[PDB]
């Protein structure tokens, strides 16, 4: 163990949809099975990156072997004046972030390797490809693919519609069975189901998760540096309505990121109403959730010390003078 | 001698357009102009092709550096199933037959330089450039600039809007001051002249030819390898209006092509009808040939004649054994 069946649900649980279940199961009666994740290198993480870093967990724990695509290029076409460290300073801050998130959820990372855009995607075979991609991809398809996800200018540039195109060729340059991202990515993947074949390649596997209502929802975020005293305060002001199952950031939060650790879930709440719970299954607090006998600040103080056990080791390795000195300069 | 003065007549006879005087005028008064020219690769080419080679010639007997870019990367995608070799063979067609008639024509080759579309447009800090662009180009300027030169499809693809950048690089990329081209380019030249400067490239001098109409116009077209008697026979057939000045291809093709070789032109005439004269002026022919004492016969008699001397060589070359061989094969 773990068998097929097994690592099709570890690799499966908490998506939304799933495109190529066939080839999937036939990759898993065999081999590992390959997967990317891609990610922008710009921002500055909050604490909703662990959605996606929740699903990397669980493919590594399958055996998987997973690539991290750090989209350099991408960053600098959006920014070329943004200076040129900078940008690798913020991969570099990205690169140590993940690493660091990922052993505090506490999985193997043998087969996890980190790869930048500009390793290839300026190599003369891909940009071959990228030229035969644009002699078959109509300028329709693209604007369609790219519907949502492009950020959408007045006076749009070319560059929106070349990377719907460029998504799919790294599935076939990063040697890859899948890619997992979001449900807001399915007509991207669409598209590299179409057009990888009219290459000569094959379509992969899609995973897509769902988007994920903000922890605080449901700079103002929790920063994953954040200390103690600051996660506490911005919780507190998470919006949090009793009884609401269907549309709450701080359920969400422990759907996708908490419980999953250990499949449970432990309510801190005092013995008047029932003392300390031990959820084995997410419906289960969702029932004493929507029958308000789980209070929400019972709900957010629970989240409060798991988060804040997530973040301690994080917030330790980045305490260190070579990635206290990388913070800083990522991000003046 | 040539003064800068007798350079720029020879660089700027017989076009409908020059973009950059005052640059072009300031490169001259210290050294030779870089031009390049491009080509397709696909037809078979056919005497109008003579007409871009008039100015390639006068540019080289002005002094010029000239590079002739052969578009193979295009080719081939306009038909990646176009096998291989057939395309690099019509590219290897194309470069005989401009080295021959430019012999023919009877001009320096020294500073006359070939280069394939392929030697560079993969490269990667060109295609680092083609980024940049695609991050400032809108997809507007793209196709207006291209709106005609693109063939026009019903579900256009993306390579159409990339067209335009690639050619405004390529200015760049083989180090010219100037490009030639047809006035039917001029909207991707003027693009040219936009774009260049948002990368920090220098925008260049543009040469604009007239569209010159055809011969036979005023399969059916005289190719530049077809034996006397057809090139005789097809032009019997060509349109050619007594007294029309304005629109006849045989005048026009004497203007562009045959009256600059040495700046004149021999009417072959009966006696009765004058006898031969000899044209040291084309505004001189053009008033003769409107007052009707020019035939359009004699006016074709005469063309026949030296055509049939500048094709001759060009003939004779390519019946050499590996020349004849090589002509087959680029067109079975």
């Amino acid at each position: 163990a773990p068998s097929p069946e097994e690592k099709l649900h570890l690799i499966t649980r908490n998506l939304q949809e799933v495109l190529g279940e066939e080839k999937l199961k036939e990759i898993l009666k065999e081999r590992e099975l390959k997967i990317y994740w891609g990610t922008a290198t710009t921002g500055k993480p909050h604490v909703a990156y662990f959605v996606p870093m929740s699903k990397i967990a669980d493919f590594l724990k399958a055996g998987c072997e997973v690539t991290i695509l750090f989209a350099d290029l991408h960053a600098y076409l959006d920014n070329m004046k943004a200076p040129w460290e900078l940008l690798e300073l913020r991969v570099s801050y990205y690169e140590n972030v993940i690493k660091a998130m990922l052993e505090s959820i506490g999985v193997p990372l043998e087969k996890l390797k980190f790869i930048k855009g500009t390793d290839y995607q300026l190599s003369k075979e891909y940009t071959l490809d990228v030229y035969r991609l644009s002699s078959v991809v109509t300028q329709h398809d693209s604007k369609k693919a790219g519907a949502e996800v492009v950020k959408q200018v007045e006076h749009p540039l070319l560059s929106g519609l070349l990377y719907p195109g460029l998504q799919a060729l790294d599935e076939e340059y990063l040697k890859v069975d899948a890619q997992f991202g979001g449900i807001d990515q399915r007509k991207i993947f669409t598209f590299a189901e179409k057009y990888l074949p009219a290459l000569g390649y094959s379509k992969r596997v899609h995973l897509m998760n769902p988007m994920v209502p903000g922890l605080t929802g449901s700079e103002s975020k929790i920063d994953l540096l954040d200390r103690k005293e600051d996660v506490k305060k911005k919780l507190k002001k998470a919006f949090c309505e009793p009884g609401n199952v269907e549309n709450n950031g701080v359920l969400s939060f422990i759907k996708h990121v908490l419980f999953p650790l250990k499949s449970e879930f432990v309510i801190l709440r005092d013995e008047k109403w029932g003392g300390n719970k031990t959820y084995t299954a997410y419906v289960d607090l969702e029932k004493d959730f929507a029958a308000e006998v789980v209070h929400p600040g019972d709900l957010k103080n629970s989240v409060e010390v798991a988060l804040n056990k997530l973040l301690d080791p994080i917030r330790e390795k980045f305490n260190t003078p070579a990635l206290k000195k990388l913070a800083s300069a990522a991000y003046p």
